């Protein structure tokens, strides 16, 4: 059902590795439904290829659009699990500290704070 039952680590870490030869200016990231959810749709895809120069804030514009989202539909984001502390940083440098052991980079969304 979710990626990382999908794939193997091994097909997992090959895809990472293909992102950086090919892709090598775009950070690999993994993007769920929260499996609790049921007020946002799902997203026509789960593997993105995102510009490592854009910050988090600009990211969860980026989901919002793409979901089609309006003004007052409420929009959270976890990156590995957790809270972002900042959404201001860099997605290169939250990358190097928030990424999984397969390289891919694992974020969750829902209309709650309360996952
Ligand atoms: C080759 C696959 N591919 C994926 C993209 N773009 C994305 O995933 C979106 C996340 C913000 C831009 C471009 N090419
Ligand atoms: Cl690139």
């Amino acid at each position: 059902k979710t990626f990382k039952q999908r794939r193997t680590f091994e097909q997992r870490v090959e895809d990472v590795r293909l992102i950086r030869e090919q892709h090598p200016t775009k950070i690999p990231v993994i993007i769920e439904r929260y499996k609790g959810e049921k007020q946002l749709p799902v997203l026509d895809k789960t593997k993105f290829l995102v510009p490592d120069h854009v910050n988090m804030s600009e990211l969860i514009k980026i989901i919002r659009r793409r979901l089609q989202l309006n003004a007052n539909q409420a929009f959270f984001l976890l990156v590995n699990g957790h809270s972002m502390v900042s959404v201001s940083t860099p997605i290169s440098e939250v990358y190097e500290s928030e990424k999984d052991e397969d390289g891919f980079l694992y974020m969750v969304y829902a209309s709650q704070e309360t996952f």
